[PDB]
């Protein structure tokens, strides 16, 4: 049992609500939120931008250490770095970007890094500004995360749609 409320059941291991991912983490505190992250770390916009603005940037502060010690992520990857107030932990996973030209077919190299964790909150990966189908998205994670995922989706339309379209 845990403290995630009100969320549709898609499958044995995945859930989906329609919520703000950033006063989902706030209310809940999760161990794990997930950022749908660029290689270089830079939380400009999209559901980053959004939590990196609730940790009052600290979250890019800590980011920056990071890249300056690690150098960028390889898209399809991830690192954990703090959680700051949202959660324990913040999985930083990158999904390709189709608006960069990035191979969809790393959507699931991105989705498989959720797999290191037993429970998660998440956005969509590679949805949004990240250019790709999120029905798409969806299905690449239900066939691909094993482990116990919470996806807060922030558009009240495309909640519906992806719910009812939801094979
Ligand atoms: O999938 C990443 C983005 C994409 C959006 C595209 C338009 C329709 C709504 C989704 N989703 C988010 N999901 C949850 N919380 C969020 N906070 C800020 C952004 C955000």
């Amino acid at each position: 049992v845990n403290s995630f409320s009100g969320y549709l059941k898609l499958t044995d291991n995945v859930y989906i609500k329609n919520a703000d991912i950033v006063e989902e983490a706030k209310k809940v505190k999760p161990t794990v939120v997930v950022n749908a992250a660029n290689v270089y770390l830079k939380h400009g916009g999209g559901v980053a931008g959004a939590l990196n603005k609730a940790t009052n940037n600290a979250m890019q502060v800590e980011s920056d250490d990071y890249i300056a010690t690690n150098g960028p992520l390889k898209v399809g990857g991830s690192c954990v770095l703090s959680g700051h107030n949202l959660a324990k932990h913040c999985l930083h996973v990158v999904g390709p970007n189709v608006n960069k030209g990035e191979d969809i077919q790393l959507l699931k190299s991105a989705y498989e890094n959720f797999n290191q964790h037993e429970v998660l909150l998440a956005p969509l990966l590679s949805a949004g500004i990240f250019g790709a189908d999120p029905i798409h998205s969806l299905r690449v994670c239900v066939d691909t995360v094993r482990t116990n995922v919470y996806l807060a989706v922030f558009d009240k339309n495309l909640y519906d749609k992806l719910v009812s379209s939801f094979l």
